[PDB]
């Protein structure tokens, strides 16, 4: 499970150290519960981490926190030699408060930080960060073999021509805007450098806008694209978008792509970061392919497909530090239709969901590697939860297929009851859809594996599930949580190590009727029931 990645990380926590390790911790609002693992090592300036490289590398990426208010370097080290360049760690961009949210605490504690080697090291090698001049708690340090910066391809248009200053210091939106025009059935290219764009571009369509590479074409904008219509024909193409976003603030669209891309449409190779939402689409998107992108540090959503999407593909992108759901489909105005979540790897939103799917029709959650969700959320929602109006319902099939869940799931502050590592969730309305959840795998749930509720307390008939095929091992509480009214078949799931019971079946509201557990056979480890439905199963 998972996306395709040319990185590999290794956590903190696992490598050579002079600092403190924190954690594990999963309380809500602690900075241990924000780290990839739960855990993380606090380096005083004093002290170090020796990273043992675990495969050739010539890039870094290291999650981290600093004490709010404060920034610095990190030093890096390679055999013993220091690097001479420094990784920047700062409080800038962490430290989010959403009081709006009821149950939300502080939140957004880390950040990434990046850094070309200068230097391709291999596995065995050794990358040490040290600390010099500001506490850095460091999470988790990825090591990724970057290609050269790509040269410009024969007959586009480069934004360099059109005016655009690459040493970021003037504002490259005319320029952008202007190549765009020039390059109609084109490309638009972006020579290695940086470039501020106020933004946002609108009327971008029939256009490829292709980069060297992100880690060497860089736009600094908090708005980049933003518009509700498109011709399409867009291709979004190895640049990286990294903006200023500090804050939520719900009503600025302050995002990489806002609305539509047209129909025909694909975003590859991008970095996308310190956005608000990275791409929070509308509209017409069809058959858009959104794949090997890195969104990392924004303060809400990933991606949100929300409404009118058809045939959508998110493949093979890397999540880390969402604000909310890292990918979401909302099928507010119109049913997002036949789109697919596939081969992501998703870690550490922080609230929500790994991946939410409220409402829709025949949507595909397939081959997803989701670790380390928090309050609020679950690792993986189907849902019928609907927000706002006019909302579209789970609708046809939902096949949610060959996922992998590691600590997700917990404790929800408003109930003081926990969500499930998979959830589905009649919230709204029924669940009218078939739900075929299939071939998971669910590791160290801190709760429950499977959650079946109807989440506003309205009594709704989680009905038409069947999970056939999981390996479940390392359940806090219950492998499956069912609270809601209805019925579900159960085939071939295999648990291990179940702290409290298999089964803990108790509907709510009183009056709304019963759940069905039919034991369709090949399961083994969980088959007990807890007996007291008044007592909640503890970890
Ligand atoms: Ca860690």
């Amino acid at each position: 499970a998972g996306a395709d990645l040319p990185f590999t990380s290794v956590e903190a926590e696992s490598a050579t150290t002079t600092g403190t390790k924190i954690g594990p911790d999963y309380t809500q609002g602690t900075l241990a519960s924000e780290a990839s693992g739960r855990q993380a090592v606090r380096l005083d300036a004093g002290q170090r981490v020796e990273f043992t490289v675990p495969r050739a590398a010539n890039a870094l990426t290291v999650a981290y926190s600093v004490p709010d208010g404060q920034s610095g370097t990190l030093d890096v080290y390679v055999n013993g030699t220091k690097l001479d360049r420094s990784l920047t760690v700062t409080s800038k961009y962490s430290y989010v408060d959403t009081g709006w949210i009821p149950g939300a605490k502080t939140h957004h504690f880390y950040d990434n930080t990046r850094l070309l080697l200068g230097r391709d090291v291999q596995a065995g090698d050794t990358v040490t960060l040290q600390a010099t001049n500001v506490q850095v708690t460091v999470d988790v340090a990825d090591f990724e073999q970057v290609s050269a910066a790509a040269g410009q391809p024969a007959g586009s248009v480069s934004v360099t021509d059109k005016g655009a200053d690459p040493t970021g210091q003037g504002d490259s939106t005319q320029a952008f805007r202007d190549a765009i025009a020039a390059a109609q059935g084109g490309v638009v290219w972006i020579p290695p450098g940086d470039y501020r764009i106020t933004g946002p571009l609108s009327g971008v369509q029939n256009v490829t806008l292709q980069g060297a590479g992100s880690w060497y074409s860089v736009v600094h904008s908090s708005h980049f694209i933003d518009q509700t219509d498109s011709a399409g024909h867009v291709h979004l193409k190895d640049f990286a978008v990294i903006g200023e976003v500090t804050e939520r603030v719900d009503s600025s669209p302050d995002n990489f792509v806002n609305g539509s891309l047209g129909p025909g449409s694909s975003v590859s190779g991008m970095w996308i970061q310190h956005v608000k939402v990275g791409l929070w689409l509308t509209g017409t998107n069809d058959d858009l392919v959104v794949e090997n992108n890195r969104i990392l540090d924004t303060t809400a959503d990933g991606l949100n497909l929300n409404g009118t999407a058809k045939n959508v593909t998110v493949r093979d992108n890397f999540l880390r530090n969402q604000g909310d759901d890292a990918l979401a489909m909302w099928s507010l105005y119109a049913p997002d239709t036949d789109c697919r979540f596939e081969n992501n790897t998703i870690t550490q939103p922080n609230l929500a969901n790994g991946i939410a799917i409220y409402g829709g029709t025949d949507i595909t959650v397939k081959g997803n590697l989701i670790s380390d969700t928090n309050a609020l959320g679950s690792g993986i929602a189907i849902s019928n939860q609907k927000f706002a109006e006019p909302f579209h319902p789970l609708a046809g099939t939902i096949t949610v297929d060959g996922n992998t869940l590691v600590r997700t799931g917990a404790i929800n502050p408003n109930w003081n009851h926990p969500m499930g590592a998979l959830r589905v969730d009649s919230y709204d309305s029924a669940i009218e859809a078939r739900v075929d959840i299939t071939d998971t795998t669910i590791t160290d749930s801190p709760y429950s594996a499977f959650e079946f509720v109807s989440g506003g307390g309205q009594g709704h008939a989680v009905k038409n599930v069947t999970v056939d095929g999981a390996a479940v091992k390392n359940t806090g509480t219950v492998v499956v949580q069912a609270e809601a009214p209805g019925e579900a078949t159960f085939r071939n799931v295999t648990a291990t190590g179940t702290g409290a019971a298999g089964i803990y079946n108790c509907p709510f509201p009183s009056g709304s009727g019963t759940f069905t557990v039919t034991d369709g056979g090949g399961n083994s480890g969980w088959d007990t029931t807890w007996s007291d439905c008044s007592t909640w199963p503890q970890p």
